[PDB]
């Protein structure tokens, strides 16, 4: 069905992003925690658009982190893992009924499944040193620290709370450990090139195709939005 091959029209981040897009090797498809977008139909949209378009289809879901994004705004550590262990169980249920729909490899995966991959520590690495070292890099990063509170507090219903540093420090952590597939999951994975794909703009993004750092994207990695159009 050929609603299911327009399910999505893709906005790229970059020209090269748009040529390995259109190469179709693989696509990551980041799955938010504690985002109310990403229901059981979505997720089955984003598959089943994914495994009609692409070669290759790899699903990311949140690592230990996204404790962080609770905890931050105010969730004590007990209650924030018992809400993760859930929230990405329910996410790897909907997502493996997706790709066992198509016929597909269960290809899932957090964040924290990659400590002994040579290429996300290097890269995790590179993004702790410029988040240390670079004024600019680490602004960029609390800024995406900032978005990631700021839509759950009105998600989770707090949208009454100041955001202050300390919370803004606490859930960077999240961001820093998300980046390095962002910047290089293909690599990391395996794959020739990849796009990780997601429903809003990486401004972030945006200024590292604009050189602005140190930080750069792999040459076969992309970034593509995916919207949804009548
Ligand atoms: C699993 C982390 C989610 C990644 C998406 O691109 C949104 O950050």
């Amino acid at each position: 069905q050929q609603v299911i091959k327009d399910l999505f029209y893709v906005v790229p981040l970059s020209r090269n992003c748009e040529k390995i897009y259109k190469n179709k090797t693989h696509i990551l498809l980041g799955i938010s925690p504690f985002n109310s977008k990403f229901s059981q139909n979505y997720i089955h949209q984003l598959i089943d658009w994914s495994s009609k378009n692409f070669k290759n289809v790899t699903v990311l879901l949140a690592g230990d982190e996204a404790k962080n994004l609770l905890e931050a705004l105010g969730t004590p550590t007990t209650k924030a893992e018992r809400k993760v262990r859930k929230e990405i169980r329910r996410h790897f249920r909907f997502s493996e009924e997706a790709l066992r729909k198509n016929g597909r490899e269960i290809d899932i995966y957090t964040f924290s499944d990659f400590k002994n991959n040579k290429i996300y520590n290097e890269v995790y690495q590179n993004v702790i040193y410029y988040f240390e070292k670079d004024e600019k890099f680490r602004k960029s990063c609390l800024a995406m620290s900032h978005d990631a509170l700021s839509s759950r507090a009105k998600s989770l219903n707090m949208e009454d709370i100041e955001i202050t540093d300390n919370m803004l420090f606490h859930a960077v952590k999240y961001v820093l450990a998300e980046l390095p597939f962002f910047l290089s999951g293909a690599s990391i994975l395996g794959y020739k090139e990849s796009v990780l794909a997601y429903h809003r703009p990486w401004k972030l993004g945006e200024k590292i195709k604009n050189s602005e750092f140190y930080i750069k994207m792999s040459d076969n990695q992309g970034y593509i939005i995916l919207k949804q159009i009548n």
